């Protein structure tokens, strides 16, 4: 550790022009009292400050007041480079400007009030970009050095010419430094930012190491992922972080209907990147603008495939430049676009996990002062599918709504601002639950009865989310499958919500004869998609519904609809359990014809867990009775035993019937809920189950109890 | 009468992004026709239409109110 | 208004009355009848329409907080 | 009807026009199975914008003009 680095401390000396070094740092490098050294710190930002022994400052890290501290776009507790310049000499003329906000009230002579007893006899030593305080007048004006003439800084001798004008610009063009994009702005791309911050930085901070390697750096990078996700503002991150020159190139504006004008546009954007600076091109939605050159018709497509091929390599092709791209399918682009050379690179920013999305939230809600009981626990676990854009809007408009909400009473600087109002403002835990209002609303409750399948899809869900460490350690992979069947109105959808909503995986529940299309490869297509859609975020549980009507026990039909149900059914084994990587998957199937399912996705690892759903008895009842009036105002004299009883067979279809005629006959005695409108709905039941269907399902059950033969405790 | 569903999905998206609203559906028969079995090329439309139908009804909760 | 706006020198009109309301004040801006300066950029064909509606979105894009 | 994109339009609305000028006049649309195609996957929505465009400059008859 070089001793040339120090951090930044609270300021003893009051005084703009200082910085206090420790005695024992004196010694450690050579410096005095009157020594003018140069601090730069980060944001590739400079100042110059006279160091001065203290005491109590402990040589490691150097005090240096808020307007120093400043000009540094440093804090308290920020790393900073300190080293002496004695090369600056004093100054032959100055240029500082007062800000209009430190000056709204007063005028006349700046100068002689502030300027002139300020520089007196102190010689400091400025800065051009520095912008320093002058107490005095009760009140403290800022003026920012606009320009000095010998270079970038120098010293205030008496003999040094200050010139001040009063109709100065200062601070936008400040704030718009700091307004700058960074890598603190990012959350959730770690590894690729990560990837991507070296793979530029490594060139541009010392080309002296690939120098000694001998070989030359990649330049060029391929993003894809779902749109919104952040990979224009990572590419700006880097852009500025660096001494680059981000140019945004779009996709349909370049792309025009004259001939040889979006080519020429093209190489006037790359002699303009190429003119003035090592920078970095982002051509943004780049698979409009490459259709293969075999699928278009367009001639001018192909032209800007050429010219795109012609300028990202060739004779003196690219001379320290890297391009950047952005997409949403990238198998739409040039096998030679994908080449080495042009897009050598290709980063896969897909879809952040719940840490990655916390860190979003923690990064899109530092300026404000939110509140004080925010839990960001619920925010980071409920919008399990939030992409990433998303929640900047989600936040923003919380924050408008919760102003919305408060301002109805409050008057509008419509006179006058108040002082009490600003004081205790921020958005609560409704506001985000009022934004997440602005995908199933269930958690454990609003299921009745079936506590060991409860006990049993919880276990088997829950656990390979929350311990992936400790499988890692036993070396297993866990199950996905679970199948459910049995009579209709049961709570196969309800358990799967149920089971789903406690995770933070998504949710796509599709229905069985809502994919199969009269055309060849549509129904296999759209069982690819939804499985890409699955495996695109994970995790994510799916909800095959109607097992029966999609997989039909293929055998031999000798027509067109039993070979589009033969492929159907092998499509489906094979994005089930085929060339795949099985990350985060979890197939949940709900039939009611466990007869007519082939033995290939009832193997295990696909649907291995045949859990039947039986019938509900009296004491499941009363649990569906007490879970389905919920918030509900009841009367103490209604009787659920009572309820429950007479139902001899009732589904929980029927029960939801039941219900919502007591609701309705509640709502037309009313344009609590009263016991003779249970009395009268109770009478015109429905009882849609017949009876033969459970002697079948009684039946199937046996034959299963019956399949599982010659199995004890086994003892070894 | 994908794109004899994408009909249906975008109608209903007109209706839910101006509600409260009224979607007279006039002679339901000729779109239902009681799905069933059919057994063609006119029978995969009709359920593929009543599915869509189906599918983009349920999904009204007290919300949006069409 | 929206076809008064041409003449090089649209996106010089466009940074004057974007720098003037600026400069002067914390103001208001209307733009009346902006179907004629943004062809919905798939539609048209032309290249001035294209460099002014990307000059109006980089100068409404290009306001602070001051 | 043209290859080229909007003539296959502007067709039918400047024959119209030249209906609309010469008032009365008669004007015997021939074989309208192939104007008037069934809509029922297709090339692209061009005969949909053909029976569209016949639609909107079929409906603008009010009791002027009495083609
Ligand atoms: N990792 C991230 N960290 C912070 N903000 C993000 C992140 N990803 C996206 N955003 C927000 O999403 C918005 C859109 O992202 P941007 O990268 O600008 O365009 P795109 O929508 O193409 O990703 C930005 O305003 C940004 O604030
Ligand atoms: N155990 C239960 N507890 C509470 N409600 C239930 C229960 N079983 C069924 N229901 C109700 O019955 C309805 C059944 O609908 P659905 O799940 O779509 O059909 P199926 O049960 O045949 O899969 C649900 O809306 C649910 O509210």
């Amino acid at each position: 550790k070089k001793d040339n680095m120090l951090l930044v401390d609270d300021a003893i000396n009051d005084d703009n022009s200082v910085i206090a070094i420790n005695s024992n740092t004196m010694d450690k490098l050579e410096l005095f009292r009157g020594d003018t050294v140069l601090v730069k710190g980060k944001k590739r930002k400079d100042t110059v400050l006279i160091v001065l022994i203290d005491d109590e400052l402990e040589d490691g890290a150097c005090r240096i007041n808020r307007v120093v501290r400043n000009n540094l776009r440093i804090r308290l507790g920020d790393l900073v480079t300190i080293h002496p310049c004695p090369d600056i000499k004093y100054a032959t003329r100055i240029s500082v400007l007062p800000i209009a906000d430190t000056i709204e009230g007063i005028t006349g002579n700046l100068f002689d009030v502030f300027l002139k007893p300020y520089f007196v006899e102190a010689y400091r030593p400025v800065r051009k970009g520095d912008h320093f305080v002058v107490r005095g007048g009760m009140r403290q004006v800022e003026f920012k050095v606009v320009d000095v003439e010998p270079e970038e800084y120098a010293v205030v001798a008496q003999d040094t010419i200050i010139h001040w004008e009063g109709e100065p610009i200062n601070r936008e063009d400040e704030e718009n430094n700091m307004n700058e994009v960074g890598y603190d702005d990012i959350g959730g791309c770690r590894k690729q930012m990560a990837q991507i911050r070296e793979m530029v930085e490594l060139p541009l901070r010392h080309p002296q190491l690939f120098k000694a390697i001998g070989i030359k750096p990649p330049r060029g990078v391929l993003m894809y992922g779902p749109p919104g996700t952040g990979k224009t503002l990572m590419a700006r991150a880097v852009a500025n972080e660096t001494g680059a020159f981000f140019f945004l190139i779009n996709g349909p504006e370049v792309m025009s209907k004259m001939a040889g004008e979006s080519e020429s546009n093209l190489r006037k954007a790359f002699e303009e990147a190429e003119k003035n600076a090592p920078a970095i091109i982002f051509i943004d939605e780049i698979d409009s603008i490459a259709p293969k050159r075999d699928k278009t018709n367009g001639e001018v497509e192909r032209r800007v495939v050429s010219q795109l091929l012609t300028l990202m390599d060739g004779m003196k092709a690219r001379s320290n430049v890297v391009v950047i791209a952005a997409t949403n399918r990238p198998n739409s682009i040039d096998p030679a676009l994908r080449r080495f050379g042009r897009f050598d690179r290709e980063v896969d920013i897909g879809i952040p996990d719940a840490t990655g999305r916390l860190e979003v939230l923690r990064i899109h809600t530092k300026n404000m002062k939110l509140a004080d009981d925010v839990d960001l626990e619920a925010l980071a676990a409920e919008t399990h599918g939030y992409v990433g854009a998303d929640i900047a809007s989600l936040c923003s408009e919380a924050a408008m709504q919760q102003i919305r909400e408060k301002m109805d009473l409050i008057d509008l600087d419509e006179d006058e601002i108040d002082a009490e109002v600003l004081d205790s403002l921020g958005v609560t835990m409704d506001n985000f639950r009022f934004a997440l209002g602005n995908s199933v609303n269930v958690t454990w409750d609003d299921v009745g009865g079936l506590d060991e399948i409860k006990e049993e899809l919880k276990e088997t869900v829950e656990y390979p989310v929350l311990h992936p460490d400790q499988y890692t350690k036993f070396g297993l992979s866990p199950s996905k499958g679970v199948l459910f069947y049995g009579p209709p109105g049961t709570g196969k959808t309800l358990l799967a919500k149920a089971v789903a909503t406690e995770v933070s995986a998504n949710f796509i529940s599709v229905k069985g004869p809502e994919l199969l299309s009269m055309w060849y490869g549509e129904s296999e297509s759209n069982i690819r998609d939804i499985f890409d859609k699955a495996r695109a975020a994970a995790p994510t549980v799916v909800f095959l519904d109607e097992l029966d009507s999609i997989a039909k026990a293929r055998g031999g039909s000798l027509g067109d609809a039993g070979g589009a149900s033969d492929r159907v059914v092998n499509q489906l084994l094979t994005e089930m359990d085929g060339m795949n990587a099985k990350k985060n998957v979890f197939v949940i199937g709900a039939t009611n014809r466990p007869d007519q399912i082939d033995p290939a996705i009832l193997r295990p690892g696909r649907l291995d867990q045949l859990i039947y759903v039986p019938l509900p008895d009296e004491n499941a009842r009363l649990s569906i009775l007490n879970a389905q009036l919920r918030k509900t105002p009841l009367e103490p004299g209604l009787e659920l035993t009572a309820i429950a009883k007479a139902t001899q067979g009732f589904s929980g279809a029927d029960l939801l019937y039941i219900v919502q005629r007591a609701a309705k006959y509640a709502i037309k005695d009313s344009i609590y809920i009263t016991k003779e409108h249970f009395a009268e709905a109770m009478k015109t039941a429905k009882r849609s189950v017949s009876d033969a269907e459970l002697r079948r399902y009684e039946a199937y059950s046996q034959q299963m109890k019956a399949s599982r033969g010659q199995f004890s405790n086994f003892n070894f």
